């Protein structure tokens, strides 16, 4: 039957993603004074982080993660003899619910131009315990980024984020995504 | 004999590239509609990868490393719920010939703007005995990258292929490098 | 008292930065042929490097490592059949002192457009005992860089070494930076 076969397969799909082979993304989301919205996307396996420097007029950031990432190993950086290399911010991450299934894990937080660095690490309880480090090496070369702007969050929300079935959280805290 | 000397000297020349202080070497050929060519390259310690998007035009694409990769090790990337983190392509390199020696491998593919990432790693039977890691750390700090764009193929062949003395396969299928 | 707590406050924060949670601090300086500079600061834990091409014009070149690099670990790269994939260029560092004290090293070079990478590691002797790896992959992500251009070497010094602390030899070989 066409139900049954359907239903399995979304249990092979969240086993795969699961799976040290599944991929972990993460999204961060620059909002801007006139309304605009600029998106960076990084995807990868094994680990994933993003560093970038939003220029000219940004106001807050939006740092979303697939819900592969161990929450617990998300690091944030943003005078040199006395600051601390990164922060531990997984707690400050809310789950992006639809029907019930987490589809992302969001940071919201508004600034007072900034640079900002973000990591974290897959779920799977193998991460710690380097499968070959070469391989690791390698998912560094292979990822793949992607950059753009949107003039409007209606505009990204309806082009960008329900399109591509990505989770996300928009300004009347509306959530979306695919369960 | 001068002529004792040159021999052995590529004998030792050959033995110190075949080493972990050998450098892996990947070049990145982005063919245009205009006719105009697009490389990138990137040379390091081993390992090796490229992580470019090509936008506007580009049609075809030819991947070629030096014979210093390990076939075996290549990968490339190009919904999210449900795609593999990239594909193992070394059965697709053919071999680049120079009087009879592998002067580099090459992957040539047509396109149907993309986004494309590809790693490979040092030949050498210790590569994957991991020298400290440290080390390799260090390896992806130090890895040069070139760029540059051509009017036409013939150009890029007689000012960049040729007097670089690089490995190259042309639109005619006739092969460059020196052996 | 007022005295004795900023007294050892200071020797907590050199504890600090020598262990493996400081940050490895480089900057390059690329002096052009019009008198501007450019900077390039790259801060991060464990390790740290910057790779970056000088176009169009620049005619010297001045590296400059935080206190806490192992100067015997630092590397500088710059026929690809023929050529070795770094030199380990630590004896050709200065110390830069301020008050008797180490500040920063100094590597500064005439060049005859370049292509330069550089890469030092934390002095801390736990660094080549590989906390987990993967602390160390995160890291890559996490290091943020800063570029920038200034019109003269003494706007230079004036609006960004004097006001954020940092250590510099200028062209008359004074010396900046706290103790």
């Amino acid at each position: 039957f066409r139900g049954y076969i359907l239903s399995v397969q979304a249990e092979e799909q969240k086993n795969y993603n699961n799976s040290l082979n599944g991929e972990v993304s993460v999204w961060v989301y620059a909002y801007y004074s006139d309304g605009s919205v600029l998106v960076i996307n990084k995807n990868s396996q094994y680990k994933v982080g993003i560093s970038e420097t939003f220029k000219a007029k940004p106001r807050a950031i939006q740092i979303i993660f697939s819900p592969s990432v161990n929450v617990r190993t998300i690091k944030m950086a943003k005078y040199l003899q006395r600051s601390h290399p990164w922060e531990a911010t997984g707690i400050k991450y809310k789950k992006i619910k639809r029907d019930g299934e987490i589809v992302g894990y969001s940071h919201y937080f508004e600034l007072p131009s900034i640079s900002l660095a973000v990591s974290g690490v897959h779920k799977n309880p193998s991460s710690y315990n380097v499968h070959n480090v070469m391989d690791v090496f390698q998912s560094c070369d292979l990822a793949l980024r992607f950059c753009n702007r949107y003039w409007a969050e209606l505009e990204l929300v309806n082009h960008y984020i329900s399109p591509n079935a990505y989770p996300y959280l928009d300004i009347n805290n509306h959530s979306y995504g695919v369960a």
